[PDB]
């Protein structure tokens, strides 16, 4: 699986280790070992959400399978309960959206995964 | 919605009014109220259309709904339109991603949208 | 045709060139002009591929056809090899999204490709 987290928050807000609890919680939630986890952190952005420039994230979660209406609740719930937490970004000024690949549409090593 | 912008254009370019009018001109634009719109801007970029490092955007529109033929047509008029008059960005280097997203797959206040 | 690359491989290492050689190289690939033909390059980004951050990429290639099995397969040979020649990056870690775009979802300079 793919995470990417685009936020306006600080750089040097981001915790230490941030990127390594990412992993470990997508490959629980996700079912996948953690060495198909891929993390991308995007701080300091120029973004607003509803018009507001406080703290906010656009994200995105790429995996081949794993996705379904209730698997993205309960990824939502853990992806936002860690952006709270961690970042100090409301749950209500973050968008995820989910993307269920086919293998033959991820390259990789060379090759596709079909 | 959600309305993403990557050009070669740098930071002190972008008008510090960009963000609301493009939530602005969206919110109209889609008929979903502002609180909804998020907007993203990332300057700086290095990027080449055409093979030509001109001026240029790769942009992204996802909505749930009011994606479509008629509509996809409109809304690259009213972007290249901010594209053009405030980024002075020529509206042949200018890319529109649109999405249709599902609202199982947008996740927002640690749930989804379904 | 549209190309991402999103690295850690630090700005100072990404050659003099690498832009116009993907055009070039995704021309011939695609078969599509090179004119209609976007590349876009992100260095010195917070990620990690595998709980690690040696070098890695995540990538997307968005065209209107010449997606499918067996195209995805060269463009993936093809472009890892280009991050394994000009970016030091292992092909084992890259991942690359192939997204076979309907016509009226790209909106181009004032309009869409339908
Ligand atoms: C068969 N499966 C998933 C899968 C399901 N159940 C499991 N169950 C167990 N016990 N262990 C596993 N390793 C496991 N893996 C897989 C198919 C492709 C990929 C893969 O290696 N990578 C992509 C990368 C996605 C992207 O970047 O877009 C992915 O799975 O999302 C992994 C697993």
């Amino acid at each position: 699986p793919m995470f990417i987290v685009n936020t306006n928050v600080p750089r040097a807000s981001v915790p230490d280790g941030f990127l390594s609890e990412l992993t470990q919680q997508l490959a629980q939630a996700t079912g996948k070992p953690p060495q198909y986890i891929a993390v991308h952190v995007v701080p300091d952005q120029l973004m607003a959400f509803g018009g507001s420039s406080e703290p906010c994230a656009l994200c995105s979660l790429h995996s081949i399978g794993k996705i379904g209406g209730a698997q993205n609740r309960s990824y939502s719930k853990l992806l936002c309960g860690l952006l709270a937490e961690r970042l100090r970004i409301s749950p209500d000024r973050v968008y995820i959206n989910y993307y269920d690949m086919n293998a033959a549409n991820v390259g990789w090593n060379n090759s596709t995964f079909a």
